């Protein structure tokens, strides 16, 4: 069929925004399993802590996809993340997606979980329609479809971990049929629900040390990671960019397995590989690199790299590097053969294989590793040169396996035009996207087809990207320029200036263009027979040159030409012509009325004819004087001229006449200027004589008149009779009128429509400042060519991209000769180089919305997060903390209210507790807690009898004066000394407590007992307990007393962290003072009122006999 | 190498047996997963060819029919 090669490629993967950054982080080896807890507090369920997890899910351009903000919030965060990486990734390969709307492009989304379906389908009181809209696995694909406008095929397939692979072989089987002409291929997948790990956990699949350890003799599983990747895959001709050709790719049923289902087979993956490279006609020596499956199983490798060792490793001499990307991103289920292949062709892109981590030790079951014939990638490896295979083996019993030839175009040899200048268009959401795109333009400046692609996908409309900038790359003075398009499209209205603007050696410069050059050199050849040819008179270094009339004529209406012809070449069609002097000229060629022969041939002859015609010397002077004004104040011989503007206007006439008139007009002192006309008094009665010969002439110039398009407004024939016959086609007759009426470029301007984009077709903008002056204040003027500059292509194109940013889509790339694709080996990724609106938060699921009153098991094991409580012993079996009971309460507390601890201020009342839970030794204790927030009452309840009693409730305004030290009823100012931690232990071990060190924090405390010093780590438990025992200190009864009961307790995180002081130590600590006349304990930002307590019978175990 | 092409568009098996951590077994993925419907048949049936469970709603038999 066709060839069908990897256009396109982009994703986000864990710890990797993107691709960039993955490959950072996989080439210096920074592990991608991450610890955090952000899905879920880590060990929730007994689930292994590690797991791959990306950076942000709440991110997402609700407008540029048009999803209104309520359907954002109830859209699956995967379709978001999606839709922004298949954009890129079909923008990475220099297609402009608008280009492939109504195409027959298919989209194939491999996925394997619906989630935030089951979380936004819980209340059925609450549940709003479009949720289905945006959340069932039908509209992951379809979706794209509908935003991209794919014809084809949208396919959301399982396939039970080798989805994304599975996808990728039926776009290809597609391409290759003729079916598609493209296809965008994704894998999606979320770590959301903790019931789904726990499921895999009991299957045993799961690692428990959370990192899956790929051909390692100690592989116990795979640990799960999140991702989204996208491809695009397109045949060759759409091609601009080719990371690898797809050779072949097939898939196959592992069939029924004695073992289970479960269970990996060897034999069928051998025969899978066997029959893809034998199809492809591809020889196994070929192959340098395969992808192993590398789940981590002690099962699943030792099948798959004992079928790659029968499959490819029968005949070659060489080794095979064998690789696994699961072993630094983790393995995603649906996502896994999509993570290896962008793996893969980042590898093959810069050079080198990345390592491939934790590995140290081979498994002794797959002989290919021990000896020589099979090899790892252990730490870097160039490219030599091979074949590379991608291979998914799901756990279901569908295999998938991929066959790439990688792309080796090498960078072509120099050329001449690489000095030139170059431009470089970007759009973007905001500015910073477009400052980003620029300066990583300018970072290749020399990469010719990184610049090509990158101007390519820049023409999008202003309400998609709001933002635009161009930046010259390789001109001396070039610098970005960023700006905010105007929504809304503009008129381009073109200019051709008049035969005054003319200067030394113009468009030398600009022949460096191969269009300029081809335009200038056919009016050479159309110059000929008369016997001078335009370039020669360009490169001649007299100034003289342009001191002819009819060289200056000729000269300028071919570098109009020529400007014209290089602007035509991008696709502009003006929407209005006003032209000047000569410039009508040119007009004619603009609005292809006037073929280019004909305009150099009026051009000549009327320089000739002005040459023959001997007439008196007549200068040319410009007065400050209104229009109607000049029809009077001038002198008798002294005629209006051209209405350059309101307030500009041109006279000629006769050199003695209108030097009276400008002595005149010195004596009242208004602004007078006057061109150099040779003499030639334009436009005036003078040129009277000059028609009838010039008409005679032009007769036989052009043959035949032709219609005159409602675009171009003329100069020589004005509003009343601008319906005139012979107005309506050019002529010789249309010329000698223009020659002989006066210029009326003020009547023209007039009916430039607001907010129209002026260009100045001249060499030289000589009416700038009549544009400026006379348009409507809204008009954009960009002059193309400037004199005496020094590069005068930088000015044009930095006028091309000012016509970019004030909205017409120019493409300076057909300026330039075109540029060999597929793109070469080597070219920098674009995926990373846009930039999205993401000030906005969307929602996303949360643990607790799925299924799971608050039950907390205390567990004492050496492992479990519970384990000081060990330490808090009395009477020699282990009670739990009196003030254990509140955290529990407080955390159902705040977990109710939807807040944290840290940020919830409670209050507590009338705590009685009841009876006394002894932590068993070996085992757990249930405590479960209710709450009544309408009568602000909690009960905990052991085994259906109940253990505290009391209300709990936020504390609404919080008073940090409450925490102030009451003052001490005995002042004690001698302090000479003071009890420290071992001698208040030791007491309190004398009255029966048993505290361990956990539970050991007062570092000092007055002989009376009335202050001290509590030690603060974050235990909440340990801080309470302390104050506790800092209360039962100063007792004076003898044996142990437990609380009973507590009238009031108050906490204010935010006044506690204010309390805490460091001290000298790394240790921080929070002073207590204990005021017994008031019953009160304060400490930090905790305040205990009216505690009671009980005197407890002693066990009377007498262990000690 | 016959294949296995069931469209699918509900997994809400799985939803129900996946709601207590404490008394979820591992078998409820065998068996309850989406993409097990065609894997099931293949195993049982020893289909060596591709299976796939498409998810085209309202139209993912026919889409199955097609390909």
């Amino acid at each position: 069929p066709e060839e069908v090669v990897i256009a396109g490629m982009s994703g986000k993967l864990p710890e990797s925004e993107n691709l960039q950054e993955f490959w950072d982080n996989l080439i210096g080896g920074v592990d991608m399993v991450t610890d955090d807890d952000r899905r879920w507090k880590a060990g929730l369920y007994g689930l292994p802590r590690r797991s791959g997890k990306l950076k942000d899910l709440s991110r997402f351009d609700a407008s540029f996809f048009g999803v209104h903000p309520k359907q954002a919030h109830t859209m699956d965060p995967q379709l978001r993340l999606l839709l922004e990486v298949t954009y890129e990734a079909i923008v990475d390969g220099g297609i402009n997606p608008d280009s492939l709307r109504g195409t027959h492009t298919g989209v194939w989304v491999g996925v394997s979980g619906s989630e935030t379906s089951e979380a936004l389908s819980r209340d059925p009181e609450t549940l709003v329609g479009y949720s289905m809209v945006g959340c069932q696995r039908a509209m992951m694909a379809n979706r794209l479809s509908f935003f991209f406008d794919f014809r084809g095929p949208s396919i959301a397939l399982d396939t039970a971990c080798s989805s994304s692979l599975m996808a990728l072989q039926n776009a290809y089987q597609a391409i290759h049929s003729g079916q598609c002409p493209a296809a965008i291929v994704g894998g999606i997948n979320v770590l959301l629900k903790p019931n789904t790990s726990v499921q895999f956990l009991r299957l045993g699949m799961l690692s428990p040390e959370g990192t899956c350890k790929a051909f390692d003799t100690a592989g116990n599983g795979y640990c799960r990671s999140e991702g989204v990747v996208a491809v695009l895959l397109t045949k060759k001709s759409l091609a601009r960019r080719v990371y690898a050709t797809i050779l072949n790719a097939g898939t196959n049923t592992d069939g029924f397995k004695e073992q289970g289902v479960t269970f990996p087979s060897g034999d069928i993956q051998e025969q899978l590989i066997r029959s893809l490279y034998q199809s492809a006609g591809v020889a196994p020596e070929s192959f340098e690199y395969i992808e192993a499956h590398g789940t981590g199983t002690k099962v699943g490798d030792p099948q798959e790299l004992n079928g790659i060792t029968r499959a490819l490793c029968a005949t070659r001499q060489e080794p095979l590097l064998i690789g696994s990307t699961k072993s630094n991103m983790g393995h995603p289920e649906p996502a896994s053969g999509l993570a290896a292949l962008a793996k893969v062709l980042l590898s093959l892109e810069h050079g080198l294989w990345a390592p491939n981590l934790h590995f140290h030790s081979p498994n002794p079951e797959i002989p290919a590793l021990l000896d020589g014939r099979l090899q790892v990638v252990d730490q870097p490896l160039p490219v030599r040169g091979g074949n590379v295979g991608i291979n998914s083996f799901g756990f279901g019993g569908s295999n998938v396996h991929i066959i790439l030839r990688p792309n080796t175009q090498p960078p072509p040899a120099p050329a001449p035009h690489a000095t030139l200048p170059r431009l470089l268009r970007a759009s973007g959401r905001t500015p910073e996207a477009v400052q980003k795109l620029l300066e990583q333009g300018l970072r290749h400046s020399q990469d010719l087809a990184f610049l090509s692609m990158l101007n390519d996908i820049a023409a999008v409309p202003a309400t998609a990207m709001p933002f635009r900038g161009y930046a010259v790359l390789g001109g001396e003075r070039g610098g970005p320029e960023v700006q905010q398009v105007p929504a809304g499209e503009r008129p381009l209205w073109f200019i051709c200036s008049g035969m005054g603007t003319q200067w030394r050696g113009m468009g030398l410069s600009l022949m460096r263009l191969d269009r300029f050059r081809d335009s200038i050199l056919r009016s050479d050849e159309a110059v000929k027979p008369f016997g001078l040819k335009v370039s020669q008179l360009l490169l001649s270094t007299d100034e003289s040159t342009f001191d002819d009339i009819v060289h200056s004529f000729v000269s300028l209406t071919a570098i109009q030409i020529g400007l014209i012809d290089l602007l035509s070449c991008m696709g502009l069609r003006p929407d209005g012509i006003v032209g000047h002097s000569l410039g009508e000229v040119a007009c004619g060629y603009a609005d292809g009325c006037l073929s280019q022969e004909e305009a150099v041939l009026a051009a000549y002859w009327r320089g000739q004819c002005i040459k023959e015609a001997h007439l008196p010397p007549g200068a040319m002077a410009a007065v400050g004087l209104s229009w109607e004004e000049c029809k009077q104040r001038c002198p008798p011989g002294v005629v209006p001229a051209c209405h350059n503007s309101k307030d500009t206007v041109t006279i000629s006439g006769p050199q003695a006449p209108v030097f009276e008139f400008v002595e005149q007009l010195r004596k009242e002192g208004v602004f007078a200027k006057e061109v150099r006309t040779g003499g030639m008094a334009f436009h005036s009665y003078f040129m009277e004589a000059i028609a009838p010969p010039l008409l005679q002439e032009l007769k036989k110039v052009i043959r035949e008149p032709k219609p005159r398009s409602a675009r171009w407004l003329s100069t020589s024939i004005p509003e009343a009779q601008w319906h005139s016959s012979l107005a309506r086609t050019s002529s010789a007759e249309y010329n000698v009128n223009n020659l002989v009426s006066p210029v009326l470029f003020q009547e023209a301007l007039w009916h430039v429509p607001e907010h129209a984009v002026v260009l100045e077709i001249a060499p030289h903008a000589l009416l700038q400042a009549v544009l400026k002056r006379g348009l409507k204040p809204s008009c954009t003027i960009i002059p193309l060519m400037k004199k005496d500059h020094r590069d005068n292509l930088e000015f044009f194109l930095a006028g091309i991209g000012r016509l970019h940013l004030s909205g017409i889509d120019a493409n300076p790339n057909a300026l330039f000769p075109p540029v060999e694709f597929p793109a070469p080996r080597g070219t920098p990724l674009i995926s990373p180089l846009i930039k999205w609106d993401h000030s906005l938060a969307w929602d996303v699921p949360a643990a607790e919305d799925f299924p799971n009153a608050a039950i907390y098991n205390i567990d004492t094991s050496s492992e479990s997060p519970d384990h000081y409580l060990v330490d808090h012993t009395l009477d020699g079996r282990v009670l739990f903390p009196a003030t254990g009971y509140l955290s529990i309460v407080w955390k159902t507390l705040a977990r109710a209210l939807g807040l944290g601890v840290e940020q919830l201020p409670v209050v507590f009342e009338d705590v009685v507790l009841h009876q006394a839970t002894i932590l068993p030794k070996t085992g757990t204790v249930s405590l479960e807690v209710r709450l009544l927030e309408a009568s602000r009452a909690f009960e905990v309840s052991e085994n259906g009898n109940l253990v505290v009693s009391g209300k709990v409730y936020q504390w609404d305004d919080p008073d940090p004066r409450l925490f102030d030290h009451p003052e001490s009823p005995t002042p004690n100012p001698t302090e000479p000394l003071f009890l420290a931690q071992a001698e208040v232990y030791k007491e309190l071990r004398l009255r029966g407590y048993d505290y361990g060190p956990h539970f050991q924090g007062i570092l000092e405390a007055s002989l009376e007992g009335d202050s001290g010093r509590l030690l603060w780590k974050d235990n909440w438990v340990s801080f309470m307990d302390t104050m506790l025992q800092m209360s039962i200190l100063g007792s004076a009864k003898h044996g142990l007393y437990l609380p009973t009961r507590v009238t009031a307790i108050h906490i204010d995180p935010a006044t506690h962290r204010q309390k805490l002081y460091t001290l000298q130590d790394k240790a921080q600590v929070a002073d207590v003072v204990v005021s017994r006349w008031l019953r009160v304990t304060v400490a930090g930002g905790v305040h205990i009122s009216g505690l009671h307590t009980e005197s407890a019978p002693r066990r009377q175990q007498e262990q000690q006999v």
